[PDB]
């Protein structure tokens, strides 16, 4: 009797959990696929990520998965030592990956900085505006300005010359995949404190290791063990909610009761859904605003072996560009992160060569590829990060419904929330538990 809008990964494990409770549920998924975000397909002559891609041992929710999926030792390393090229000033420099690396970690410890004292618990990420705090009230005042202060600003008041502000530019533009100026800070701070407060591990967690089965591998495995089939093609257009269950209309005009709803459509597809009662206006403001979520994803091929490592500020085609698999046909497959969907077609080979020039002219792309999952309709963002003020009153919001409505997702998770799919499968699990501790 519990509806889960939705097959991604939350949406897939919340379904799982309630099984495990004997509690009855149905998924409606919108599209004709589940895994949401996550998607591993074929293209351009091997299985690539057009969304989720990286995973590490110290994510427990997407840990726990790999080891319960058969997936182990399926992990391979995405290629270290490359060539390293970043534009500062309106030119390119190069180094090795090492020089790279040592710039962007000294500007990382000022970039965490507050971090220890902000999230002695780093799964408690507002402990600063409990009632349990119990630190100075200096450290509140900075809490709540560190959400209103961009990751680059913290930079550029420590003093740090221009290379390594447009190197750290580059970088959150990837990070906060969107405009990384209009970002919260408390963001990075968080996965500062969810890494140990070293770069090289946040890196390690967000952008090391890929499953050789893809994410697939654990999506279908989830999928494999829900005892009732999921209805494609069935998307939702109207919640009616209140405090005994809730009624939910699909886009056919079918009608269906249920004891409880748990919601993972994303903030960037929130519109598509007509609830009512309408949902409160804090809610409704972070619902307009979105999250910062607009940029976008690529996969290049070029020709030749090469190893290759490319940042670039704001307002490139693509900010930090990295070489991921070295073909048997002598090319080389690249990925991509930049601030901005619009400002790229990401199965263009012209604007993928466009991206190549930020760098080097001797390099020739042959093929490209990608999803546009901002323009996507049943999902309007990327991996969801946090506008100023979004971290203190942004995700937290959604736990604010009196009603068996539920909102689940990675967006609104207390670890690591919108970037991983460790968000989504420990915010799915939990909301699960909600119901689950409700009933009983
Ligand atoms: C480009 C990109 C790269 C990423 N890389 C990584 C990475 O390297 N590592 C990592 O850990 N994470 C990564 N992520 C994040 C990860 O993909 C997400 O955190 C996670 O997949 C989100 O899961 P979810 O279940 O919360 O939401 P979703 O996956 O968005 O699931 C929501 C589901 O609801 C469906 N839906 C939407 N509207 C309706 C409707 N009206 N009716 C019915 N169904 C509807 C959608 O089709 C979708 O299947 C990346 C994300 C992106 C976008």
């Amino acid at each position: 009797k519990v509806v889960i809008i939705g097959a991604g990964f939350a949406g897939l494990v919340a379904a799982r959990e309630l099984q495990t409770a004997g509690i009855e549920y149905e998924i409606l998924e919108a599209k004709d696929r589940i895994g949401g975000r996550a998607w591993t397909e074929e293209r351009m002559g091997r299985p690539l990520e057009l969304g989720a891609t990286w995973v590490h041992w110290f994510q427990a929710h997407t840990w726990t998965e790999i080891m319960r999926y058969g997936q182990r030792t399926e992990i391979t390393a995405s290629p270290s030592g490359n060539d390293a090229h970043w534009v500062t000033d309106g030119k390119v420099v190069k180094g090795t990956e090492d020089d790279l690396d040592e710039k962007l970690t000294a500007a990382m410890g000022v970039t965490y900085e507050g971090s220890e004292e902000y999230f002695p618990n780093p799964h408690d990420p507002l402990w600063v505006l409990s009632d349990d705090f119990d630190g100075p009230a200096e450290v509140r005042e900075r809490f709540l300005s560190d959400d209103q202060t961009n990751a680059i600003d913290l930079v550029k008041e420590a003093g740090f010359d221009q290379e390594t502000i447009d190197l750290v530019d580059a970088f959150w533009c990837a990070g906060y995949i969107g405009d990384p100026y209009t970002g919260s800070a408390l963001m990075a701070k968080q996965w500062g404190a969810l890494s140990d407060n070293r770069y090289r591990v946040m890196e390690d967690i967000t952008l090391k290791w890929k499953l050789n089965n893809g994410m697939r591998s654990l999506y279908d495995g989830i999928a494999g063990d829900l005892n009732t089939d999921i209805r494609l093609n069935t998307p939702v257009a109207k919640v009616e909610h209140h405090d005994n269950g809730a009624t939910v209309t699909t886009e056919s005009g079918e009608v269906i009761e249920a004891s409880a709803v748990i919601c993972t459509v994303p903030v960037g597809a929130l519109s598509n859904i007509e609830f009512s009662p309408a949902l409160p206006d804090a809610v409704q403001s972070v619902i307009d605003d979105k999250w910062n979520s607009q940029g976008a994803k690529i996969w290049i091929k070029i020709k030749g072996h090469h190893r290759f490592l490319g940042y670039a500020p704001k307002p490139a085609k693509m900010s930090v560009v990295r070489s991921e698999y070295f073909m048997d046909d002598d090319t080389t497959i690249l990925v991509g992160f930049g601030y901005d969907n619009t400002n790229i077609d990401l199965n263009s080979i012209e604007d993928a060569q466009a991206v190549i020039n930020q760098w080097r002219d001797d390099l020739e792309v042959v093929d490209t590829t990608g999803h546009n999952w901002v323009a996507d309709k049943w999902a309007g963002q990327a991996w969801g990060t946090l506008r100023k003020g979004q971290f203190t009153q942004g995700w937290s919001l959604f736990d604010d419904t009196d009603s068996q409505l539920f909102f689940a997702g990675s967006d609104y998770a207390y670890g690591w929330r919108g970037v991983s799919v460790d968000g989504a499968l420990e915010k799915g699990m939990t909301t699960a538990r909600q119901v689950i501790n409700s009933m009983r």
